[PDB]
């Protein structure tokens, strides 16, 4: 029993981290086969980041201008290209520790683990969600860019996030591994702000099921509700609409606990209208929305990875 | 910016996990050099665990009765011995991925990362604290025993916990790597309960400093207090006494923020007496006590590991 914010084991990703230096700017890169992926603003001075012309800055660079270090070993860059907001450095050595991997673009509400790195070296690992406003609530400092987010499926690492920048209120924004930003943000040091965020309803429901599985059941009421009536109440409290797709994804937890999804919805409705009355659920005084239905199943059933 | 519950990178420890099977009981082992460490109740049937005589059960075992699997490869056991509540299986092959390591016994209030494993394979990683009542708030299922807790110092893994059992209210208990339990618990399936837990005061203060570093400052008041007067208030609210050793450990965060420790204590005192008035600190509605002063420094300064 017990329920914690669990990250994926980070070992497969640790073996892919390198440091990339261009001039005086150093950040992290991801070394897969004979390519190193990293944020394109490695080629910027501090001055350039206020209004960079990345295409222009990259013309004046050659291969030898990129210093790629994998531990104690320098990797010679033998080609380079830019794909949206990421640079791809071809190196003369394939990473022998390259795991089976995929590049995926995740949807808002889905979760992933972040391996926060500095100078190509890991600092720590934590779990995050892609917020509905396309930010993540991370923990990143200067030099953290190029740190990646990922999910694991048995032996396959699905990379879904590269870190690029921090937005007001201390939230974070970045790209998929094709260099396309999540959200309407740009890699330029100019005033930018995320839109209003919303609560990930399907994840709150998943976490209420995790609470029931752990014997924390005080919030279960005797009612049911329709999907439409629930979504009207959720709208008022800045909760995302619950779709039939979400109901289907909650099926396994609903079947395991014997609580219909719409019954859980009625219990969540009461919590939204009345509060928790200074009570806790799974030790938290707030409803948690950064566990997906699969996160709950993986933690409560002991799914492992190779 | 940002502040999250961060675990250590788990790669060095992943390379040490194996599965140990004796008869029909399978759990996790830790493979360091040519020794595999695991909980001694691997030698028990389900029947034996109600009242095991571990010494007796182990006489009737020989080396070949232990099946140790490291991935796809069986490791031949060539010797065995019992040290308190852990078995030590000597194997014919040294683990080539053995990191620089130490066995340490941590103190209540100190934190560590847990690599939760099943059948020798990792499921996830999360951060925990040794509670003052010598339990940990983990997430463990059947087959999780032998999962370990650890800290990293540059390239050295300090192993501090082996998982053995679950106690009422869904909390967990185990041993150091010498097999000595934390707390007054025994590896027998009989009714056992942890004593009343307390809040780790020095860690709450560390986390308030993390909040200030992140610009969450609303709780800072204009007062100071003496150490004695603070500890009288903390006693009432089931907080551990703050010692001069704790004040000294908080020095770096106090110097960084320019807030004297006893001034922070006055702000914490007001939070204890008045509550947070439905406000949050670093996104939490409750005071958090599972970040040590070093955890805060390591996260907010970007300390990395090799
Ligand atoms: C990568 N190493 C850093 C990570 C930042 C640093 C502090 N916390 C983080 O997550 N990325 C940057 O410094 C990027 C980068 C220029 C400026 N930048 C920012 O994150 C800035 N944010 C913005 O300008 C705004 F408002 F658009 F979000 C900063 C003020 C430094 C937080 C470039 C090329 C966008
Ligand atoms: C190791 N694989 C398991 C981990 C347990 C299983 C469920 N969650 C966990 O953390 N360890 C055990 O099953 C140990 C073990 C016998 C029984 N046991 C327990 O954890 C039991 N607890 C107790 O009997 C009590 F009350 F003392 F805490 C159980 C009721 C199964 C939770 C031995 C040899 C102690």
């Amino acid at each position: 029993s017990g329920f914690r914010k669990m990250a994926f084991p980070s070992g497969k990703v640790e073996s892919c981290m390198v440091q990339v230096t261009c001039g005086t700017t150093t950040l992290n890169g991801l070394w897969l086969d004979d390519v190193v992926y990293c944020p394109r603003h490695v080629i910027c001075t501090s001055e350039d980041m206020l209004n960079p012309n990345y295409e222009d800055l990259l013309i004046r660079k050659s291969n030898h201008n990129f210093l790629v270090q994998a531990g104690n070993v320098q990797l010679r860059v033998i080609g380079h290209s830019m794909q949206n907001c990421v640079l791809k450095l071809k190196v003369d050595t394939a990473n022998p520790k390259t795991p089976k991997y995929k590049f995926v673009r995740i949807q808002p509400g889905q979760t992933f683990s972040v391996l926060a790195c500095y100078n190509g070296s890991p600092s720590g690992v934590y779990q995050c969600a892609m917020r509905p406003n396309f930010t993540i609530k991370g923990s990143f400092l200067n030099g953290s860019c190029g740190s990646v987010g990922f999910n694991i499926d048995y032996d396959c690492v699905s990379f879904c996030y590269m870190h690029h920048m921090e937005l007001p209120t201390g939230v974070h924004a970045g790209t998929d591994l094709e260099g396309n930003f999540y959200g309407p943000f740009v890699d330029r040091q100019t005033a930018q702000a995320a839109g209003t965020d919303t609560t990930i309803t399907v994840n709150v429901l998943a976490w209420l099921y995790a609470a029931v599985i752990n014997g924390d059941r005080w919030f279960l009421n005797r009612f049911t509700t329709t999907l439409n009536d629930f979504n009207l109440v959720a709208m008022k409290y800045n909760y995302e609409p619950l779709t039939q797709d979400h109901v289907d994804i909650l099926g396994p937890l609903s079947a395991q606990t014997g609580i219909a999804v719409l019954d859980m919805c009625a219990s969540l409705k009461e919590l939204l209208q009345n509060g928790m009355n200074g009570r806790t659920i799974l030790g938290s005084a707030l409803l948690e929305d950064e566990f997906t239905p699969f996160d709950v199943v993986r933690q409560c059933s002991g799914v492992t990875f190779q």
